[PDB]
């Protein structure tokens, strides 16, 4: 079944900097990674790296960083004059192939992963004649570039001094040795890593430099295999010599272990009878991407994971985020269960539990990134690792679709307690006015508050700034508004918790747009979105919440309690599972007295009011700041009626709302901080497009849905094209941006081509 999927995305390359990045500082290939492990190889591009696989790429803890470009590339020698080979190379599901042919002499290449540190290589060399063989690489040289073009003059060994990458010959191949290098933001090493090639035939190895030679002779045909390993510790290089021996002992079995996991990859996610076959391939990419992404454990992450990018910038290593995670299991329980499992384990694997050495305040509270290296707070040196904020939660949803698909009880039970003290973190430490519907806020954290818990922020006005604390100081000046901004560090965390940084809801519109709505009649302090802190009965700091109710933040919270009472029935909780209902129920009931508005026929958010209104709702919805995808949450998550659903639905299809070239992006085409190009403004992203179709499906618009998701499927950029999928699109011209390989667009593309694409 794999072989009818070649180059589902384009795996060729010959890297030529460290950071070989596009526009957006993402490595601008996408090497095949597999089994979880931590180096990845791309394809020959031509006569310059045929007989290789070129662009090691190491992943260094927490970033990808390309290691060379010919590395153990073969060249055929017959009595001294070089064997001309013509080239076939291509990806499938699960391999990479190459096929070198002349007259007399062939060459089969296939590569596969064998372990979560190790690949394996099959050179089958079949020939009338002997022939000499030689093995040759050279390190990267140069640091950093942007599409082709040097960022600088900088060398690799110096801008790490300590990186000291050496090559020796060993036994039976070489070793790439790497020194200790803690670069927070770039480079990330033990002094104990290392790249390995382990041969099944000797070899002799001539080091100069960064580059090597190998050689050997051949009587005549000969299938040789390789492993390349790239161990992150002491203990790994340990460990996997043993196992480096059994495979090179039984090679077949290893190739026929991964075709056979990748068959079953296929057969159980491209389950669409009715989808095309551009539908399908589609739903491969995802596939591969998902499986890309998936790292094995590695340091602080004791479990496999799923990182949103193992080419982003900022989203390689280990690097694991609550939000991603939710969808990403959604999906992958449709294909690979056991990674979705995991995926969930390691975020739940760092939950705060009673008497936490950090934060004995946040009890049930889930990181909002954890990876390779913890906290200085938690003994690391790692610069990533965030506990000032979460995420929002779908993780009841997420627990639940592995269950829908594994019919595993035992999941249920391992990850109910889990998910019952997030829930009631929520409450404790995300409810301000104690009404029972959270908002998104922030942690007591280093970076929020003074050593005394006095809350910091900057005043600045033209080139001056002001540093002060204290939650009354900051009343204060925003009473008196003398300020061209204010810099709150818990209310930027606030804004991460919610997911979409700079949405119009939490008041984010920029200066031209705001002269615009003011200059119309509206008051620039409606985009003033006001912060409180979070305190126990007895005085001590929970944290921070926007006052602010979120129409998205309380559908979830819906879905959460939904959730968990059908888990608890499951379980035979039944008394659990009817508190939950009743939560969910008065949920509901606030979402749609408080947070809809009639006049408008959609659902915004609402302030948290000096006083709450007559009805017990604490705010008037902020209509004036617009519409955006939190209008339809209430129907994704179920808790909107179905008259308030109509209305929406009514608004969500009007082209001169949401119903754009490529629809249901993150702002209303009527929205006074819209913009087509604005991340959170404007920009159509693959999981509110998915919430949206599944919300109209939910109340009864099922014909509607199909004809967005086609509309979709018809104007999304570069969708049947052979590219890596990308974070999300101008909602009018269907142009894509964001990092390549992205998890949860390819989470929400594979439950697309699962839901909603089909022949027309
Ligand atoms: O399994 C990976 C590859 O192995 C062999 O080279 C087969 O000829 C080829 O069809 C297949 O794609
Ligand atoms: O999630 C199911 C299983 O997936 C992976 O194989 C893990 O290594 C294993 O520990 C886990 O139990
Ligand atoms: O699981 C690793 C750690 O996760 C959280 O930080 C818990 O509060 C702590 O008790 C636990 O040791
Ligand atoms: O809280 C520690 C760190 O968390 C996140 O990784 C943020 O991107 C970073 O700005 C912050 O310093
Ligand atoms: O640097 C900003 C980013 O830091 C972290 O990755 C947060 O999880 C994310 O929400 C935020 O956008
Ligand atoms: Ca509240």
């Amino acid at each position: 079944n794999a072989d009818n999927y070649k180059n589902v995305i384009n795996r060729t390359g010959a890297p030529q900097y460290m950071k070989d990045y596009d526009y957006d500082d993402h490595q601008r290939f996408n090497p095949f990674f597999d089994l979880g492990a931590w180096h990845g190889h791309l394809l020959p591009d031509g006569p310059n790296t045929m007989g290789g696989f070129p662009g090691v790429a190491l992943l260094t803890e927490e970033y990808i960083n390309f290691m060379a470009s010919n590395f153990d590339r073969l060249t055929v020698w017959q009595d001294g004059k070089k064997v001309d080979f013509t080239l076939e190379a291509y990806s499938i599901p699960g391999a990479l192939v190459q096929k070198l042919t002349a007259k007399d002499v062939q060459v089969e290449m296939t590569l596969r992963f064998a372990t979560p540190r190790t690949s394996l290589l099959e050179t089958k060399i079949t020939s009338n004649k002997p022939l000499d063989l030689v093995w040759d690489g050279e390190l990267l040289e140069k640091l950093e570039a942007k599409e082709g073009k040097p960022l600088s003059d900088k060398t690799i060994a110096g801008e790490y001094p300590d990186y000291q990458r050496k090559i020796s010959a060993t036994r039976d191949g070489l070793k790439v040795t790497f020194g200790k290098v803690r670069a927070t933001w770039d480079l990330l090493t033990s002094g104990e890593s290392e790249y390995q090639v382990h041969k099944s035939l000797p070899v002799q190895t001539e080091i100069n430099g960064n580059r090597f030679t190998s050689k050997a002779h051949i009587n005549g045909s000969t299938t040789l295999y390789t492993t390349y390993s790239h161990l992150l510790t002491a203990q790994e290089v340990s460990k996997e010599q043993m196992q480096i021996r059994d495979i090179l002992a039984r090679p077949a079995f290893y190739l026929t272990a991964s075709q056979q996991r990748w068959e079953e990859y296929l057969k159980k996610g491209l389950t669409n009878p009715d989808a095309t076959p551009e539908q399908t391939r589609v739903a491969v990419k995802a596939i591969e991407t998902l499986n890309g992404n998936w790292r094995s454990p590695g340091g602080a992450v004791k479990f496999n994971t799923v990182t949103p990018s193992v080419t982003g910038r900022w989203f390689s290593g280990n690097q694991t985020w609550p939000w991603d995670t939710w969808k990403q299991a959604f999906a992958m329980a449709h294909f690979n269960p056991d990674i979705a499992k995991e995926n969930i384990r390691a975020v739940f694997s760092w939950q705060i539990q009673p008497g936490d050495s950090v934060r004995p305040q946040d009890v049930g509270f889930v990181p909002d990134l954890i990876a390779w290296n913890l906290s200085p707070e938690r003994g690391g040196d790692g610069g990533n690792w965030n506990e000032r904020n979460t995420k929002p939660s779908l993780a009841a949803w997420s627990v639940m679709e592995v269950y829908n698909v594994t019919q595993d009880k035992t999941w249920v039970a391992e990850m109910y307690p889990k998910l019952v003290a997030y829930h009631d973190w929520w409450l404790r430490n995300r409810d301000h006015n104690g009404n029972g519907v959270p908002e998104y806020g922030a942690t007591r954290d280093k970076a929020h508050n003074t050593e005394s818990g006095e809350m910091l922020f900057t005043v600045k006005k033209g080139d001056k700034e002001e540093t002060q604390s204290g939650l009354n100081n900051y009343a204060r000046v925003v009473e008196k508004g003398q300020y061209d901004s204010l810099e709150i560090p818990a209310q930027v965390a606030a804004s991460w918790e919610s997911g979409r940084d700079d949405a119009a809801v939490f008041g984010f519109i920029d200066k031209e747009q705001l002269d615009k709505y003011v200059a119309n009649g509206g008051k620039r302090s409606d985009w003033t979105v006001k912060f409180a802190e979070n305190r126990s009965q007895d005085g001590t700091l929970l944290g921070y919440s926007l006052l602010q109710e979120s129409v998205d933040q309380a559908s979830y919270m819906y879905s959460d309690n939904h959730y968990l009472a059908e888990m608890a029935t499951i379980l035979g909780k039944p008394e659990e599972a009817k508190r939950y209902r009743q939560l969910a129920q008065q949920l509901a009931d606030y979402i749609n007295t408080c947070m809809f508005d009639p006049t408008t026929q959609f659902y915004y958010d609402v302030r948290i009011e000096d006083k709450p209104l007559a009805n017990g709702c604490a705010g008037k919805p902020i209509v004036e700041r617009g519409k955006g995808p939190e209008g339809w949450s209430p129907l994704f998550n179920g808790a909107a009626t179905q008259a308030n659903a109509d209305a929406v639905v009514k608004v969500m299809l009007d082209p001169k709302e949401f119903n754009t070239f490529v629809p249901l992006g993150t702002a209303a085409l009527t929205n006074p901080a819209f913009g087509a190009d604005i991340y959170w403004r404007g920009r159509v992203w693959v999981d509110q497009f998915w919430f949206g179709l599944k919300g109209m499906e939910r109340y009864g618009y099922r014909d509607d849905a199909l004809k967005l998701a086609d509309t979709f499927f018809r104007h999304a950029k570069g969708l049947t094209a052979d590219g890596p999928i990308q974070e999300n699109y101008n909602p009018l011209t269907g142009a894509q941006q964001g990092a390549p390989n992205f998890s949860w667009s390819a989470a929400h593309l594979y439950m697309l081509y699962n839901d909603f694409f089909r022949k027309q």
